[PDB]
């Protein structure tokens, strides 16, 4: 259900107009990151790069990834479009198409994410590991590029999120600081969760193993998940049981 | 129970000649930190322009949007020199006054926070949502800076805390790492705890709507709070019930 | 249980060679990483002197410290090479020697820690507390430089992992993200954990005070380990309980 | 007589891979520089982005404008071409096609004219002045990007040459250090040298207003030419005058 | 005839502003260099900082000591004013207050060696020395500290110029690259030239001794000085002798 | 004729803590570059890498050349001491041991020249290829690895001097800026000058061809020298005759 990505973009571009005339001291940065790129994807691969460069790898290094899988897979810039809504809508403190692409690092995250995928799946696992793990250290989120994550996806706050190789994660979830989905232990294969449309997972939960998550359950903070939660119920507690419905 | 902030600044200083002269390969960080300053207004500006640095934004343009907000609120620094206490007086393995305005990101970001907090409240909504998020990449500390804090707080190794928007902490509160003071929804208006005076928070807790924890109450770690906490009482679980007494 | 340091190099640059004819982008990463160091301590030093630099340290001063604790005590680059297998026989997204030393900020913070406990043995206080707390920043593992560490550690994911002052982790253990071996509150002398050989501690386990946690057991994700744990026994729950073995 | 750009590019791609072997400490260098470009034209925005980056812009910024200068005249990547080749057959110093283009700042300074008289000629000034005094500061070369300039071009050593506004640069020159095409006092209009076909300049030689110095003439070291040189001609001393021919 | 301070301020910002409209790839730069700044001495602290910074002493560290001076003997600021217009009203190149304080390293190095005049008649010489061997390598402007300088002072393309200890250049002097005022020997004491107003000096020419160069004089490129230049006069060649007058 | 190695570090340390104490501003500085260090070995490494790093190539990359080169021939850290006794002795604007070492670029790029010359009498001629261009854009003085140069040697000011690949420099010469020890023209095989023991070279002189400039002869400023000029006399002019004896 995601608004047109050109009509964010040009959203995004009349906000930034007006906010670096409102602040001076920040004007140079709504240039830079915003005000003198032509489109989203151009915007996202600048941000992505100068946010993900050290020493190990420059910022001008991996903008020319970027921008590649951005060439070969334009979708990926209309799910980051989906992102951002994701978030204005479903967060009180932001009212702005810009805050997600300026400020979340959740949302650069999950738009990391999709380069690292895209590599992932044309077999340019090296490159995908190397993403995943700059990622880990600069947003503090830790998606393996093999994990199948949809669109209007909100990663709030975000620090701490460890999502596993075989994991999926459908349209419309909303993910907190701190959650895991990981594994039962030393385990292989088919091993991670399945979370369906419209999920939300609270604060610090931990949804552990090959189990789904149905479609518009809420998961609590600090929950413990080790089965199956049936669609629309709130599950919480260690381990996780049902404790009502949305 | 706070003592005075020239003070502070002189043992800072007296610890810092002597500590440049037995470790040599840290003279240069002693002195560019904390000697060749005259105040401890101009060492906190230095270091957080320093370590929020990053390529969107330089080191030299954080200084003075840190500088200007400690000229036009001095009471600012007397908050840090409280929050060092804190650390000295509560943090077993710190003994000096100079460890956490040096070493702790703790520290550092609730310092970041009065900076954001001063900036919220004159209307600079866009820089103090700007050194939110970078205070979030840099320290992984996420405070919203329209939340209230006081001062003499202690936060405790510090990584993934959160706290929100409508979050009030009391002076003489200590917080540990993964703590979030976060909504039970889907919640909007006045939705964050109200953390009392002299509260204890172990790793882990969450405390989510708003709700009151008082004063001189401990949080276990872990613990899901969902309910008040009355004064002086021990909670704990998931979630939280009245387990005791400190 | 551990291959031989010299065994583990070579296959770590033949990995490298390969993996640099596969992927262009990656090629200049493998060879200042890898390809240009005629050994694992060279590799090791390089590596964490350019994740760690930051305006208030350079790379250049770093690596002159950990080049340094790796001259006077070779025995932490077998014990790096123990820990590579580690991740390598216990992690199943992982198939490579050269993946841990190249990308995982777990490995890398735990190679730190070694430089750190190192210089804390030698009475180099200020400088093991600095790179205790600029990995805290760069990789998000907290760990006590006073710590006492074995080798073939896994720290899986690794963020939000807090370690206190006078913990043990014995041999052959794996902890995963926002793991605290920590206190039971304002506490003093001896009061962390013991980890003993071969345990395995889930996504956000709390294990809290001077307890021992026995040879070859298992801590739930999201627990709170508040008295001991005998051997080979799986404890779980909000307090911890025994509830199986493995 | 240009030998053509792609079988330069696959020369300089052969010279890079066997020097990448035969010196390990270089082979980062290589591959970041040339090995992992496509074209001649990326290595070349690379390399200049990289070499011109300062806190004030950075590479990222800088590498966009260059690839669109290049991609709008394709042709300024030829003359790159034939410039190296200048500088193999005429150095004697210089073996190989990837020397000039990795290492010597005379054959990036005329690159970087060329970006900025293709900028210029666009009516983008700022940018082409920029650049222009970019180019000063980091290869101590300052071409007014109005001059007009050939391709086949030598400036060899390079540091403190100056070249006006309405000079004039016919192909196959050779440029010495220190030697300014400049005016003769308070001037304007066409004021600066026309400098024909097959010219070499010696080191310090100073050429001064709207003159023209002849087809394979040959201007001494520390000369000042105040009138006009004939074709094949040896112009030399303080002024210059005939004192035999090349 | 130097007009006023405030004036050509509003003049810089009015002609940035549009600038920063026409071309929004330098949007970002016009912002941070000059439009976010409320006077023309926080944008010369802030643009010397950023381009005299390096691994050995960063733009943070280097505006503290240059705000100071400035702070101190604002009068250097009229100075850098009266500077400006020197080259916009000779260098017919120029016709924008702006672009000699954005972009000619004549024009930075001439307002550094202000810095450092100041700091060496505070006897702080250090700081002096330090910053006048930056300025060599960062402007290629070699000017020592104690050398006394006037305003109106044009430095144009600026790289090699060498002054000594014991020079003077009084008001309105135009001074070209490569242009050496110093010694005849193994001298000292008075030893370097006396530059008197509204004196010419062409490119490569080299004044040499305690010798006066008289007001109003005309130095020719590549001469060398070594006796008296009455006012009025053009001196030239090698040795330079009297040739005329302007 | 130079004094002992370990004395004129020991002065060196001396001044530096005495300096430091009376600049705070550069404590740090002197600390990092100087007071750090052991020995002077291992201040000119630090030095070095620090002046001459870059995207391109990184500070500690540069570092492990210089120490290799110094390990296997310690012997140019006894001709860097000669050469810094040199400026202190021949500069009358130098007193202290320390300045040539901390502040100028002609001392430095004469110590990169000996790592370079290193590497190329080793076979290592990519990377001492590196090293000249990058000695040229960093303290912009040019010199192939090639040329033989002595100790005792001042390169006063230094900006623009150019010494090519067949030159020689015996011990005692002094040098000052835009000096070029270069050839005749397209020349091949030796062809570049030979300066002898003590000979003083003034501004902008240009040395061509393989000619002899005997021992203790002075050249003048802007001198263009193209016949051997016998010991002990002075010779000047374009072109240079004798004009009299030193
Ligand atoms: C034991 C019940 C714990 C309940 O946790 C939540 O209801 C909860 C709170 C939130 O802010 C969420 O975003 C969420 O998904 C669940
Ligand atoms: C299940 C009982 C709760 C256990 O958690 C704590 O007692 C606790 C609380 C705190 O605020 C701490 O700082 C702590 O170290 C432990
Ligand atoms: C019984 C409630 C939670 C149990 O959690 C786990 O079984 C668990 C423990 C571990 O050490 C893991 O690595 C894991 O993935 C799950
Ligand atoms: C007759 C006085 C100086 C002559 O200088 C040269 O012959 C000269 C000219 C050039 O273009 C060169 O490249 C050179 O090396 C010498
Ligand atoms: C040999 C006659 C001297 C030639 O040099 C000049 O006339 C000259 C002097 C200057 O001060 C200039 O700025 C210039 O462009 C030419
Ligand atoms: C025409 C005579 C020119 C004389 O140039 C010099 O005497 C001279 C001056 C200096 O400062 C030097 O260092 C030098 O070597 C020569």
């Amino acid at each position: 259900p995601c608004e047109e990505l050109e009509i964010v973009w040009k959203n995004i571009k009349a906000e930034a107009r007006a906010l670096a005339d409102c602040e001076p001291m920040l004007a140079s940065f709504y240039h830079a990151t915003l005000l003198k790129h032509e489109n989203l994807g151009s915007a996202l691969s600048y941000m992505l790069a100068n946010k993900l460069a050290s020493p190990i790898m420059p910022a001008i290094a991996i903008r020319e990834v970027v921008e590649e899988a951005y060439a070969a897979d334009p979708e990926m810039i209309a799910s980051a479009a989906c992102d951002i809504q994701a978030v204005r809508t479903r967060d009180p403190a932001v009212d702005k198409y810009s805050t997600p692409l300026l400020y979340l690092k959740g949302f650069h995250a999950l738009q990391a994410y999709r380069i690292g995928h895209w590599l992932w799946n044309k077999g340019r696992r090296a490159l995908a590991i190397f993403l995943q793990n700059q990622v880990s250290v600069s947003f503090q989120v830790d998606i393996h590029p093999a994990a199948k994550i949809g669109r209007g996806i909100m990663l709030d706050h975000a620090t701490g999120i460890v999502v596993g190789e075989t994991a999926v994660i459908e349209d419309d979830v909303s993910i907190l600081q701190s959650v895991t989905l990981g594994g039962t232990g030393k385990t292989s294969g088919d091993r991670h969760p399945k979370i369906r449309e419209g999920v939300m997972i609270g604060a610090g939960a931990k949804i552990l193993g090959n189990i789904e998550v149905g479609r518009g359950a809420k998961i609590g903070a600090g929950s413990v998940v080790l089965q199956p939660v049936p669609p629309h119920t709130t599950a919480a507690g260690v381990p996780a049981r049902i404790v009502g419905k949305p």
